């Protein structure tokens, strides 16, 4: 028909379904989470690279105002500084008294290591989960690995997966995500293009290969040291060492909702949050038929051992005559419970890990279309 249920989507734990319609034997699906990550889709405005001052040889004009024209540099600072008294090793740069100057000029310039490492600050837009739930349908056993939003129609064997639309806004998104070497940080990326001389981020990088830099680094020319060629030039403190190098905790750690964030592309993996919205639109003509089952009576269920919070939990005996032989549907009504396996074999007193979290366990055991209620008390 359709199992239309929710799956615990916290991924490791079993999912049981047992879903039994006219003419099949009870139907029986167990599903296991995996991966079902965010992935926001980023805008990224940033470059997060190592400034660079083009500092070339200063136009000794001896004697002589040189003239300093705009240069195309992103930082082009040139300064006629006059009254320079070049001493220097080898060969007369000045001859006379006065009027000998140097007009320096510098140019702020990229990195190149932004080809070896970038700084992204992604605007972060919406994401979605996608997963891989490992569904034994019956005999079926495979693993759906599908976008699990709700929109993709994931096709099983037989079976139409749809898990999602899940309602998830525990994310990883922040406002603005600085990625750096696969640190993540949701970090307070500035205006493009408007920063702090120092801040966190002072290169302009609109785009990867791109053409300009915004940069409030300034360098800071003077009339330099006299002889020595020293067109000294006042830099701004390098942020992209600082917000890299002298980071802060980066937010692929502190994973809220306890995810695992990991980003080739920017998604939080094993994200144990909410549970996953799954409707199974999977026909009886996949199941075993009624007709051919074995007709179990007399069911009678044992309370061998009782685990306050073990895995297997319980040992329940399960007695059981039966008409023919067949596969046994586990899928008991309790929510307190959870069965060790939907299996069960041919009759007889079927030995099964009857888990439960609940001390007072009593489980409305399903098996083979009747039912049993189960009661103990677990352990400490």
């Amino acid at each position: 028909y359709e199992h239309t249920a929710i799956i615990p989507n916290q991924v490791g734990f079993p999912y049981k379904a047992h879903v039994a319609r006219e003419g099949y034997s009870p139907l029986t699906l167990q599903m296991q989470v995996i991966e079902t990550s965010l992935e926001p889709t980023l805008n990224l405005e940033y470059i997060t690279c190592d400034y660079k001052t083009k500092v070339p040889s200063p136009y000794v004009k001896c004697c002589g105002t040189a003239e300093c024209r705009t240069q195309d540099k992103p930082e082009y600072k040139c300064a006629v500084f006059t009254g320079v008294y070049p001493f220097m090793w080898g060969g007369a740069y000045c001859f006379c008294d006065s009027e000998n100057t140097q007009m320096s000029e510098a140019y702020v310039e990229r990195a190149d290591v932004c080809k070896h490492d970038h700084a992204a600050a992604y605007r972060a837009h919406t994401a979605s989960l996608r997963a891989k739930i490992k569904v034994t349908y019956g005999t079926v056993n495979q693993t759906v690995e599908a976008y699990v939003n709700g929109d993709h129609a994931v096709t099983i064997a037989g079976t139409k997966f749809i898990f999602g639309p899940v309602s998830t806004p525990w994310t990883p998104f922040d406002t603005k995500i600085l990625v750096y070497k696969g640190e993540l940080y949701n970090q307070d990326f500035p205006r493009y293009g408007a920063g702090q001389p120092g801040r966190f981020g002072d290169i302009q990088s609109r785009t990867l290969d791109s053409r300009d830099l915004y940069a409030n680094t300034g360098l800071k020319l003077a009339r330099p040291a006299a002889g020595n060629i020293h067109v000294p030039y006042t830099q701004t403190p390098s942020g992209f060492k600082t917000w890299q190098k002298d980071r802060d905790s980066p937010l692929n750690a502190k994973a809220p909702f306890g995810c695992i964030i990991q980003t080739n592309p920017v998604r939080a993996m094993n994200c144990a949050v909410g549970n996953i919205p799954v409707s199974m639109d999977i026909a009886d003509s996949a199941f075993t038929r009624l007709t051919d089952a074995p007709v179990i009576s007399e069911l009678t269920c044992t309370v061998s051992t009782c685990t306050h919070s073990s895995d297997f939990g319980g040992i329940a005996v399960l007695s059981y005559k039966v008409e023919k032989s067949g596969r046994c549907d586990i899928h008991s009504h309790s929510n307190v419970a959870v069965l060790q396996e939907v299996s069960i074999e041919t009759e007889g007193r079927s030995v099964i890990h009857f888990s439960t979290a609940s001390a007072s366990p009593s489980f409305v055991v399903s098996v083979c279309s009747s039912r049993a209620t189960c009661t103990a008390k677990c352990e400490p």
